[PDB]
């Protein structure tokens, strides 16, 4: 129930906290870049399933594994968009920034 | 230890977790909400780079300041955030406050 584990061996660890709720990405060898996107995509999915299964609201902060190329960090945050867009609750997705997080908010 | 009294009443909350630090500011009755929110939000960045180096704290730290229209005030609270942790040993890191009200920052330990 914290702990969610994806197709490809990683897992998403979900913590609630008074502010908001924090998501930590773990992946499970190939090359890096490659299986961390992999990791980050199957890791968007699941994080849209559980917000709705759980009916998380208010801030959530996604640590996604570090990835170097920019378009990656676009195709994360769109696979995330596009995950989201069938829930009923309203959805806020932000960028990436310089520290690797990802701040989104969902409203209930 | 997890929640720390600010001068004016109010109060920052420590939670750590698998990827980061998160600190909640609560504030303390007719007076400008505005004025009240920058006063606890500077008192805050004052509190939280005391913890930081008292608990020795590592990684990323979010940071939930009481929310504030003008960017005057936003940018007040992060430059009060930077020189209260340049005295820090440690090397810091230090974002901006988001759309969604939010400071990312990382200390190394």
């Amino acid at each position: 129930q914290r702990e969610v584990r994806l197709p490809s061996g990683g897992s998403i660890v979900i913590d609630p906290t008074e502010a908001l709720t924090s998501i930590d990405i773990n992946s499970a060898g190939g090359d890096i870049e490659e299986t961390a996107l992999n990791t980050n995509l199957e890791a968007a999915d699941e994080i849209a399933r559980q917000l709705r299964l759980r009916d998380l609201g208010g801030l959530v902060v996604i640590d996604f594994i570090d990835m170097t190329p920019v378009r990656h960090q676009r195709e994360v945050e769109n696979r995330l968009r596009e995950a989201v867009r069938v829930d009923r609750a309203r959805v806020q997705i932000g960028r990436i920034s310089r520290f690797g997080l990802l701040e989104m908010s969902r409203q209930r």
